This record gives C-alpha cells, structure tokens and sequence, in this order.
C-alpha cells in the first residue's frame, strides 16, 4: 500500500517540474514493470489538460503533488486536440517502453539517478 518514496523524491527534487503525468506512468512501467489500472482525463489549476493514471491506491499525478479535477463534458471539446496527442503518446509508450526510455533523455537520466547505491 505504497507510492515508492525514492521515485517521489526524485520527481520533486532532481527533476522538479521536468516530469509530466505520462512521464511518471512510463517510469513506473519501466522501473516497476507495473501498469495503470485505468485512465482519467483531467485538468490542472491553470486548465492544462492531462491524462492521469490510477494504480492500486494512488494516481500518477500524486508523484508530482498535483491537484487535478476530472474533466467536464463541456471541456472535452476544448481539449480534443490535447486528448489526441496524449492518447497517442500512451500508445507509443505502451508499444515499446524500453525504446521510449532510451529515446527520451529526461527519462533515461531519471532511470540512471534512480539506480544509485
């Protein structure tokens, strides 16, 4: 019944602000080989759209100390564009995680910094 302390720390310190909600979803997959139970279309304080990812008892947005409200039907038209981008990314991620990491510098770094004795 836990969010990994090390990851949370890295996301909030060494990578503060660099990581998106999809990023976290990716890292979790890559590092813990664990997948979301489901998806949550959502939006933040400033109204930026973002897919969130629900696990056992925590959301990916929580590794980033983020406060997201679910999306309203009315908003769904406003964000159609972003919704597509992100849905795309998720597929690319789901398709070859290993490749996605190698290809995305921020994520490669994070995996490195994550593996320190």
């Amino acid at each position: 019944m836990e969010m990994d302390k090390r990851m949370k720390s890295l996301a909030m310190t060494a990578f503060f602000g660099e990581l998106s909600t999809l990023d976290i979803m990716a890292l979790i997959m890559s590092i813990f080989k664990r997948h979301p139970n489901n998806t949550i279309f959502s939006v933040d304080k400033d109204g930026q759209f973002m897919i969130d990812f629900e696990y056992d008892n925590y959301k990916a947005s929580q590794y980033l100390d983020l406060t997201l409200t679910p999306i309203s039907g009315d908003e769904c038209k406003t964000h159609a564009s972003s919704i597509a981008e992100q849905l795309a990314s998720v597929d690319i991620i789901k398709e070859d995680i290993s490749e996605y990491i190698k290809t995305t510098p921020r994520l490669k770094r994070f995996i490195k910094k994550y593996r320190n004795r």
